[PDB]
Parts: structure tokens; C-alpha cells; sequence
């Protein structure tokens, strides 16, 4: 009942003794693993005690008087008003739980330091914004990247959710054509229609940096343009291909996620944008190779006399490597924080040995912690996971429509 | 029944197959563990029964005359003796079904294409050598790869098993040296001591072929040394870098798995060595260039002259991406069936899309059908699986000492 896990590079052996705390069952059964898949009323007080109780466990505080009268409180919150606030240093501690439980998050190396910003006493479009626009200069502070989430107040019922639109908070646009194909990013096609819809003005270009739709409860979005000065953004060279430059590449530098819901103790916030830095793999091979995103990958091959006639020339391989060399070397130059994913990966395993000391084990998903190129070059290919739910915890939600 | 998205495409499909999946995985709804490598006469009557019933589904004889007679034929016979024979077609199909099925094999668009060498009737350790290398010779075919498989006689009771202590029929020494090092293969340390403390006079290359050491029943594993003209090798060099084939790598033609066990409708066979050819990611990435394998990928990078001291240079990236070209080159200049990870995994997704026509869907393992390098530029990356495990198999089995 503790899985035990091998390290193959090694030969060391672990076993997952947290795993036995594992709450949303996740989607696999002894008859069909599907771990490949991306997306698979007082009940409230049991996550409520549960979560507060890992509170106090974590500053050395179980079952000493503050405890005590903490529980009694959220007991008599939601018996009188069916539900609880939390305490400001319980949705810290909450959100950076929710990071560290994050299993699909190469990063987590970094989950004690997070800046939290509580926006719970916000209200309406014109407030997110601020608050949205705060979390991205204090983030992207002049391309020295810091952790950062913003905590929208948290969800009530009868009354509407606080809402962003935008699976991120720099996105760029994607607009068809008159033979439906996309010119910019094909991922945000949707939402870019829907920008449109509401009252934008439509760039014609490749890297235009969509608007944030914003929602307030019960209330219709409200467009919002960006600063562009707040708006980082690092045009990609390459430091011998001196043509990479005239491609007119860029990608922005704050990853923020804007579209999960963190759940903490119980209370759901479907508005909390995170935000970190980028992983290289995630621009240089996801978003600008993959053939349904900006699929650029042929064109940085005919651009380097690469034999794209027979796959065994490896002229795939060889153009992927350059452009996530790019990336490396242009953020670099700009100054703007970012990891490359060996760099990544060793330090996530670092995490593994530090939580399996701590916790007894690491929620990890293996295909999503080995990196999209060179994965058994990369520590954690070689690493045995396993991947099961904790909370708090980031949580996938419907699109708001 | 799950459904199962293509991310790159944006079709869905449903893995009905999956609901009849017999044996049980490793997985359950609290915890995945996908990522592990190494996870009574009714029940042999009840598996009998349901091969049967594939063999004569697969004949268009289903529920027919031979139907019924052959499944009273097999009751009759596991009242009699225990256990029973197969036909000689039931075994050429299970042999396939198996293949079929083995989740983890990317090379499954071929699983038609088999030739099976029906060795049931062999005697002893010196026939099953013999046996073995008809099958080397005939798989080998001077370089024009042969999938091939040799089925030694079924366990049954009263007699102990045939068993190939190799883990292939190729492998190369593994020699733990002077300083606690090895020289030549370290995934072979084990069985390298077997062959030494079985008689051999182990040589003291990089590159040493190993013997067998081949077991028959109620018998101590007996030593065979290959003729050394039946072991085609690919001498490694590479198209541009002429400093690589001072490496003085190589490696063998033929992947001839010799350690799993065959199970069709519940008789199980121990020895039953199966061959293909290779994917070159295995070689150029996975045997050469593992830690724990030759592990050669920074003396490349330095023979390169990349920057080796900082990760973001991707050294690593470069260096893997030219030890597979070579590894291509080597064996289409030697004229050694090869396939690359590209052509590969393509030829995958069509056997996916067959196999959904066909059974209503197909047992894969995402973590090992995605190539070791450039994942994501394989197709197989961005297609959801559904891992389960289907009868007739192949089956891991302990190592006989
Ligand atoms: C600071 C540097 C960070 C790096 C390098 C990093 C890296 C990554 C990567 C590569 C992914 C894969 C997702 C994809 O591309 O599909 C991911 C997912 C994710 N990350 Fe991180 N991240 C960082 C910070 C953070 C922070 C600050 C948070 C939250 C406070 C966070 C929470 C998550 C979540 C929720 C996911 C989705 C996967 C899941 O829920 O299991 N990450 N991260
Ligand atoms: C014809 C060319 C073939 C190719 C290119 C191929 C490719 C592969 C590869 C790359 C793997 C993963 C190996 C690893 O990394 O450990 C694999 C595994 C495997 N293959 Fe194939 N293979 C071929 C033929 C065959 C044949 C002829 C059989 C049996 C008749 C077979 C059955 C298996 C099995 C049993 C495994 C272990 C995984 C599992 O059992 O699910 N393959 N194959
Ligand atoms: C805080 C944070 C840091 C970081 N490095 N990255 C993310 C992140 C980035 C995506 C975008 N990513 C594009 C490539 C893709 F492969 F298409 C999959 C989607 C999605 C997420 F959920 C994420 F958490 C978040
Ligand atoms: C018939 C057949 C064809 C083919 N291309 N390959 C295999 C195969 C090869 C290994 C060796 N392979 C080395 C790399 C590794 F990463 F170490 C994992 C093990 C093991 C297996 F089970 C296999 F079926 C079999
Ligand atoms: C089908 C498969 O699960 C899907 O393509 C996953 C695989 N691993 C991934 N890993 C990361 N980091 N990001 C992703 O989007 C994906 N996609
Ligand atoms: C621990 C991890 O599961 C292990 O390294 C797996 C991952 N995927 C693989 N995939 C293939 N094709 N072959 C392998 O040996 C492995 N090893
Ligand atoms: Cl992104
Ligand atoms: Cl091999
Ligand atoms: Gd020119
Ligand atoms: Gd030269
Ligand atoms: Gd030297
Ligand atoms: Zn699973």
C-alpha cells in the first residue's frame, strides 16, 4: 500500500508513503491507466479542519490553543454563514501548498517563495485590473522574474464568480483567414474571437497581445488593453544564425496563468492568476513547434539548408534544438529570467529528495515533468513518479461560457 | 469508456477495447502509477476459452462447428492432463495477438508481418541453441531485418521450464573493472558474471558479444557461444564528423528479446525469444548515450568543441541529436533495417487508427511510445492512450537466478 519507486540512473529506491492521502481520485483504475489524459452541502468543514490542520502541523502548531480556537472559528463561520474566510497567512500558506501539490509543475523546486496578493476585497472589471496590472510589473519587475498570485475573492453562492477570460494573462492573437488557417497563435483563436466580439480592434500581425476580458460576479466582461509598457516582451535571435532574427520571432516574458481555480481548505477562488518564468522548452518547442501552434519548425529548417526530404536526416531534431537555443540566448540577452530544462529538471529533482524528506513523497507526472525534447537526456526520465491529488491544489475549470 | 483526444488534430475517439481488458494494472483511482517500469483449472479453462474465441473470431468461425469442438476438445483436455496443446495456427496467431498487444512496442504497424518458429517440440539446451540461431540467421537475412519469433516448449506440469538467460539474444560484456567502473555494457553486469562463472573466458572489449546461457527443464543453464558470422554488427560512424568513428562504437543488427514470456489463452511459454529491428532512438539515445549505459554523450560534445560547462548552451541536445544521426547513417550505409523515431511513431498513428477500426481502440503505454528525444515532434506525443493490458501478452518474468 506505499508504491514503491526506483530511480533507473541511480539504482536508489523510495517509497511514496504521501500518496496514501490522496483525495480527488484521479482518473486510472486497476483495468485502464489513462495518465496521458490532459483533462481526465457541509462537506466544506471536513476540507476546512483538514486544511487547518496542515496549518498548524507546518509551523510546529497541532494541537497547541491557537489551533483549537482557529477550528471553533471556522465552525461557527459556516454554521452561521455556510461558509469561512481564511486568514491571511492561511491563503499564503494554502497558495504555495497548492504550487508544491501542483503535479504536473517542473518548477516546484521554487514553491516556498511566492508572493501572494490578496485581492479578496475586490469588485468588479475596473479592480481586477488594477490588480492584474500590479501582479505584472511587480512579476515581470524589469525581467528579474519573481513568483507571484493574485487571489480574486473567493467563490459564494447565489452570487457570480470573479472570472479572467484569458487562459494567461499575455496572450497572443490568432485570426483566421479566407481559407480558415490561423495567422498568430492558433491556441487562442477562441478567445481572440471572443476579444473581437467585444469591442477590439483586431491587429493584422503574428504577435499581437490580446486584451484580457475580465468579469466581475454576475456582471457581462469588460475589455481591458494592457499597458504595452507593462507588457515584457524579448524578440528572438540566435547567436550564429544570423538570419533567426529576420523571422520576426518573440514571445512575452511573464508565464501567468489565468484561467485555473485554487482551491484551498474547502474555498474555491476561480480567479487566482500565478505567474512565474518560463521554462525553455515551453516557448522554443510547445508553443513555437508544435504543429497545431505557431508550427514553425519547417521554416527554421529550410532557413538551415536542412535536408527536409527523409525524417532520418533528423532536420526536425536539429532545427527544434536551434530555436530552444534562441530562446535561451535571446532572454539571456534581454535580461528576462528563464530556465532551460536541464537546468529545470535537476533542480526538480533536488525537489524530489527534499519532499521525500519532508512529506515522504511528491506528487510528480512524469509526462508532464520530462521535457518535451531530449526527455531521457533529463534526470527525471529516468525517475519512477507517482501522480495523485493533494490539496490545496490548482484545479482545471470550464471556460466561463 | 474513455475518450481519447489528438491534440495536435483535434480528434476524439473512444477506447472501447479497454473495457475488456482482462489482467490487472498498477493504477488506481487515489494514485497513477504509469510511469513504473515493472508494475487452478477453472482459470486456465476460463482463459483457454477466451482465445479460442479470438482465434475463431479472427477465422470469421465464430461460434461454429470447429468452434464448439475445439472448445470441448480443450475442457477435455485440462481434465485429462492439466493443461492442453495449441493448434499450430492458434499459436501463429496468439504469437501475433501478442505482439499486437504489447502496449510499450511502437513498432506494432508490423504485428501482421511475423514469422513464427514453432520450436515446441524441442528436446534440449543443444536443440534450442540450434533453433536460436535458424531464428538469428533467418531474422537477420544479411541485413534485410525479419520479425521473427521461436516458440520453445510451453511450461507444464511435472517439468521445469526452457529459459534464455539472456536478456537478448545479442549482448554485449559488461566488465566491473579495477575501479569499480564497467567496461562495455552496464545493463549487463549481471549476466556477463553468469556466463564467467558458467565457463567463459571473458574477453575485456567495449564491444564483447555475449554466449547464451540456454536452460532446459529440470537442467543447469548450458553455455553457447554464437558463430560469430551469424551476429551481423554495425561498425558507428557519422556522415560529417570523421573523428567519430574513432569511437570505436558499434552495434548489433538484430533486437532479439529473449527474457518475456509468452502467454496465449493461459499457457504460458518462458522461452520465447522475438525479434524486429530497431528504432534508432534506442541505440544513438538510450544505449549509448544513458548514464548508466555507455554514457558517451560528453566525450561527443567535447569532440564537438561545445560549450560543456553551461546547460543552456543544450550540449547535451546537440551531441544526442548527432549520435542518432550516426547511428542512421552507420546502418543505411551497412544496409541494416533501421527506422527513425519520426517514421516510427508515424507509422504508430496509423496503427492506432486501425487498430480503432478494427477492436475499437489499442493498449498503449504514452511513456514509452514517445521517442527519448524530441518528443513533442513526434505525432505519438500529442495523442492521448489508454494503458491496459490484453491476453495474448507478453509477460516480464523473473530472472531464472
Ligand atoms: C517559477 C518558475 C516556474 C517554472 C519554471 C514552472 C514550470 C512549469 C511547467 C513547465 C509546467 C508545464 C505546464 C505546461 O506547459 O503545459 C507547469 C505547470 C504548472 N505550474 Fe509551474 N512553473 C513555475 C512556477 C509556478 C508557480 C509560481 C505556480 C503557482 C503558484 C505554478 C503552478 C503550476 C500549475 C498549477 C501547473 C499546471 C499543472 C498542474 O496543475 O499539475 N508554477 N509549470
Ligand atoms: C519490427 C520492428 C519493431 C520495432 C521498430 C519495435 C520497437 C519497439 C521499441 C522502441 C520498444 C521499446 C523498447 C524499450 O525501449 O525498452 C519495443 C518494445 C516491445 N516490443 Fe517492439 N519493435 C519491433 C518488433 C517487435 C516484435 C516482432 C515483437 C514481438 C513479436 C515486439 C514486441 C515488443 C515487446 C513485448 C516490447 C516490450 C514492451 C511491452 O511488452 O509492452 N516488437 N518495441
Ligand atoms: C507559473 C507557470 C510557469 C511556467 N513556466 N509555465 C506555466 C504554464 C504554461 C502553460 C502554457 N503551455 C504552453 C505549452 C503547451 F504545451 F501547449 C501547454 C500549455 C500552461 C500552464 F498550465 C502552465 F502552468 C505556468
Ligand atoms: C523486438 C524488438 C524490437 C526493438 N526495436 N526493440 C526491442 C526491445 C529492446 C529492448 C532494449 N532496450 C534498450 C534501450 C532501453 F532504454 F534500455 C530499454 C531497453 C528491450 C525490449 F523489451 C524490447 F522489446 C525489441
Ligand atoms: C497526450 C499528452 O498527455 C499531452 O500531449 C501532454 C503530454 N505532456 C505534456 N507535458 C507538458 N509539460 N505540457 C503539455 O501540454 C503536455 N501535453
Ligand atoms: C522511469 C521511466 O518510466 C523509465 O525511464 C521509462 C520511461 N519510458 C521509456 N520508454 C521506452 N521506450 N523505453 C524505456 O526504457 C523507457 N523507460
Ligand atoms: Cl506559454
Ligand atoms: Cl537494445
Ligand atoms: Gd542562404
Ligand atoms: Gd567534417
Ligand atoms: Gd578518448
Ligand atoms: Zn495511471
Amino acid at each position: 500500500k506505499f508504491p514503491r519507486v526506483k530511480n533507473w540512473e541511480v539504482g536508489s529506491i523510495t517509497y511514496d508513503t504521501l500518496s496514501a492521502q490522496a483525495q480527488q481520485d484521479g482518473p486510472c483504475t486497476p483495468r485502464r491507466c489513462l495518465g496521458s489524459l490532459v483533462f481526465p452541502p457541509e462537506q466544506l468543514l471536513s476540507q476546512a479542519r483538514d486544511f487547518i490542520n496542515q496549518y498548524y502541523s507546518s509551523i510546529k502548531r497541532s494541537g497547541s490553543q491557537a489551533h483549537e480556537q482557529r477550528l471553533q472559528e471556522v465552525e461557527a463561520e459556516v454554521a452561521a454563514t455556510g461558509t469561512y474566510q481564511l486568514r491571511e497567512s492561511e491563503l499564503v500558506f494554502g497558495a504555495k501548498q497548492a504550487w508544491r501539490n501542483a503535479p504536473r509543475c517542473v518548477g516546484r523546486i521554487q514553491w516556498g517563495k511566492l508572493q501572494v496578493f490578496d485581492a479578496r476585497d475586490c469588485r468588479s472589471a475596473q479592480e481586477m485590473f488594477t490588480y492584474i496590472c500590479n501582479h505584472i510589473k511587480y512579476a515581470t519587475n524589469r525581467g528579474n522574474l519573481r513568483s507571484a498570485i493574485t487571489v480574486f475573492p473567493q467563490r459564494c453562492p447565489g452570487r457570480g464568480d470573479f472570472r479572467i477570460w484569458n487562459s494567461q494573462l499575455v496572450r497572443y492573437a490568432g485570426y483566421r483567414q479566407q481559407d480558415g488557417s490561423v495567422r498568430g497563435d492558433p491556441a487562442n483563436v477562441e478567445i481572440t474571437e471572443l476579444c473581437i466580439q467585444h469591442g477590439w480592434t483586431p491587429g493584422n500581425g503574428r504577435f499581437d497581445v490580446l486584451p484580457l476580458l475580465l468579469q466581475a460576479p454576475d456582471e457581462p466582461p469588460e475589455l481591458f488593453l494592457l499597458p504595452p509598457e507593462l507588457v515584457l516582451e524579448v524578440p528572438l535571435e540566435h547567436p550564429t544564425l544570423e538570419w533567426f532574427a529576420a523571422l520576426g520571432l518573440r514571445w512575452y516574458a511573464l508565464p501567468a496563468v489565468s484561467n485555473m481555480l485554487l482551491e484551498i481548505g474547502g474555498l474555491e477562488f476561480p480567479a487566482a492568476p500565478f505567474s512565474g518564468w518560463y521554462m525553455s522548452t515551453e516557448i522554443g518547442t510547445r508553443n513555437l513547434c508544435d504543429p497545431h501552434r505557431y508550427n514553425i519548425l519547417e521554416d527554421v529548417a529550410v532557413c538551415m539548408d536542412l535536408d527536409t526530404r527523409t525524417t532520418s536526416s533528423l532536420w526536425k531534431d536539429k532545427a527544434a534544438v536551434e530555436i530552444n537555443v534562441a530562446v535561451l540566448h535571446s532572454y539571456q540577452l534581454a535580461k528576462v529570467t528563464i530556465v532551460d530544462h536541464h537546468a529545470a529538471t535537476a533542480s526538480f529533482m533536488k525537489h524530489l529528495e527534499n519532499e521525500q524528506k519532508a512529506r515522504g513523497g511528491c506528487p510528480a507526472d512524469w509526462a508532464w515533468i520530462v521535457p518535451p525534447i531530449s526527455g531521457s537526456l533529463t534526470p527525471v526520465f529516468h525517475q519512477e513518479m507517482v501522480n495523485y491529488f493533494l490539496s490545496p491544489a490548482f484545479r482545471y475549470q470550464p471556460d466561463p461560457w
